[PDB]
């Protein structure tokens, strides 16, 4: 039962915010915490591939429902999760985000909290828990 994993959620959104320079303020485990904050950002700081036909395919409006962001996000893992992908998925959410605060569309990044939250326990943690939980996640990234 995780409220573990809203919590992951919380942090690395806020930790996305700030980072980019807007408020977070609509809001063994501290490890993973930060092993993603620098999973994601490290991510990015390569990648740079957002979301974008993902973001684009998504054109978030106060009008969506998780259906639809589900969807979108499903296209992610359309090979089967693994951590790369789990990572992007946040970092993705982090993105979300900042387009909702750019939008002036503020209210809604406590909305893509829960969302990220629901698929992540849903559809990922399933997977994650098969290959040794937020643990190996850490000896990885760690």
């Amino acid at each position: 039962m995780s409220q573990s994993n809203r919590e992951l959620v919380v942090d690395f959104l806020s930790y996305k915010l700030s980072q980019k320079g807007y408020s977070w303020s609509q809001f063994p485990m501290a490890a993973v915490k930060q092993a993603l904050r620098e999973a994601g950002d490290e991510f990015e700081l390569r990648y740079r591939r957002a979301a974008s036909d993902l973001t684009s395919q998504l054109h978030i409006t106060p009008g969506t429902a998780y259906q639809s962001f589900e969807q979108v996000v499903n296209e992610l893992f359309r090979d089967g999760v693994n951590w790369g992908r789990i990572v992007a998925f946040f970092s993705f959410g982090g993105a979300l985000c900042v387009e909702s605060v750019d939008k002036e569309m503020q209210v809604l990044v406590s909305r893509i909290a829960s969302w990220m939250a629901t698929y992540l326990n849903d559809h990922l943690e399933p997977w994650i828990q098969e290959n040794g939980g937020w643990d190996t996640f850490v000896d990885l990234y760690g």
